[PDB]
RNA sequence: UGUCUAAGACAG
RNA sequence: UGUCUAAGACAG
């Protein structure tokens, strides 16, 4: 009914969450900023497009700021030792119900839920093993 | 410990309840499938390569399988109707704490938080506006 | 006395036991057959040929089938939706005694064992990891 | 979670028990290498390749060393006097559910029970008749 | 049994040990890291495969940190200026038994003790004199 | 006052001691070797040369010989069966101080301590699993 | 860098 | 990077 609003991206439980705001909609891609300077934002951007006559094709952007030994409003150089890139790509064929959307949300929620492998990995800097 | 684990990847609260396990690490690239045939499984892979000199990149993929049966030749066979792909990569750099990916993570989560805009347009097969 | 005679290839108690029973044995090749439609039967077929000057090369195969009704045209015939193939061979040096090839055949058998990594694998759908 | 480990390959109740332990696993393919000089290890290696559209192929190999010493110049090595080759290739099809493969392990381990045909024929140095 | 654990890499006797711990496992290769960026890591990384047919080869890595002026959980340019390298190549004839490989183990622990010449040249930035 | 002495390389607890000793410079190689005929010595070498403008490396070798004797031309020669080879190479920057520098040997003993996974590995005939 | 018959050869 | 019949193909 108006999805483009602010949300909580992420949660420390009340006490320094990372909100984060529509900022741009600019070829129907919306954009949320956190509220920083843009180098050092947090930042998300969402689209969907029909990528071909059989799938429909959302691409999810986020990049996630390095906080430790950060200077806030500072200038740190190189850009691409103080961020992480998230490119994600989703891709559904037209014949997903509502339902079979769900699901696959799910299916994403789990992939990343608290104590499975990967998130485990990533927040550890490792690999599997 | 071994974070190559099998996980719930669809909760149903218990009952319907999608769990993926490991099923193959050969050429450095981890794999789940769910309980199923080759041919209707869910599948989730993970691997991490050192892609530039100062970043490490993480490359996952989702596989969610629509189950059907098909008639072929006069007899049935297991199959999927058609399948949704999550291809996600991670470009964290090595400066990056533990603190920082832990960050990452709770990002990546926060992002498909129930009732936040992303999942909501995703499952409600609309865009964001 | 005589090995070339039924045998169960499937053990499944005493109730869905699969038998096989020879079916034939020419040019030097030993042939086992389950019972019923040779359409869905399972098959078992062993030779040794002396390869070279040194070895005797045994050569195993079994088929295991995917029992199904093929129904066309509103004709049914009783038929294998797929089969799996197996297809082993077994290099024998003539120096070795028949302590040796109780070794080799002892090794063949862990090889197989319920909970070793080659079975359970294969069981699951699953390669190594 | 792993099956990537230390197994037996030959039971001999609890003492002449053949050991294999991983050694290595590059390219898809796993290694178990019993201990002591590699020149009289046992070999086995594994590995699952998608080989059509349609089936997945198991690649199973095990090497049986004949112990002995080889003295030459005065100097003497441990050797294998001669090995046997086991080689077998098992081909499923990706409509296999994990019962179907179940069965299909099961039909392998009944092939070379003790005193069916196969192993019995091998372990005397003999063929079918 | 399973060796790949986490092990105390630089012992100061309980008070400020660095511990490294396992974080992958791609393509066989064991990788220990130590609980830091990736970028300040004390990492650690060992393979064995047979060289050719007459050895078996274990490579064996290790990278330390520059410590003396370090920021920890700071991005430090150049990445050369800050990290140590070594590369252990260690070649074993396959006809080395386990004694023999014990043997050659002393030796390497051997040439490091503390107090031998190799180490206090390298403990003090000299060569030999 | 010199570091080029002779110092205990295998340790059998003073009976059965490898010993080496100081006994080439030549060429800025310092070289270490046991009492035997060169033959059949246990060998070790050093040698530092400034890499690059920012970096200084070791590089260090040590052959353990299984020793044996050859009967060439119906008389008996002290020669070595095979020989197992240590060569190492560490970068160190300049930067290094004697701290970071006994860091890097303090790591290196550590890697190589009783009981740990690397040497318990390879004095095992095995990888890391 | 990777291999070896190993301070010297080999292969990129 | 962008697409797909998806760890492997395609197109810059």
């Amino acid at each position: 009914a108006s999805n483009f609003t602010q949300f909580v991206l992420v949660d420390n439980g009340g006490t320094g969450d990372v909100t984060v705001a529509p900022s741009n909609f600019a070829n129907g891609v919306a954009e949320w900023i956190s509220s920083n300077s843009r180098s050092q934002a947090y930042k998300v951007t969402c689209s969907v497009r029909q990528s071909s006559a059989q799938n429909r094709k959302y691409t999810i952007k986020v990049e996630v700021p390095k906080v430790a030994t950060q200077t806030v409003g500072g200038v740190e150089l190189p850009v691409a030792a103080w961020r992480s890139y998230l490119s994600m790509e989703l891709t559904i064929p037209i014949f997903a119900t509502n339902s079979d959307c769900e699901l696959i949300v799910k299916a994403m929620q789990g992939l990343l839920k608290d104590g499975n492998p990967i998130p485990s990995a990533i927040a550890a800097n490792s690999g599997i093993y």
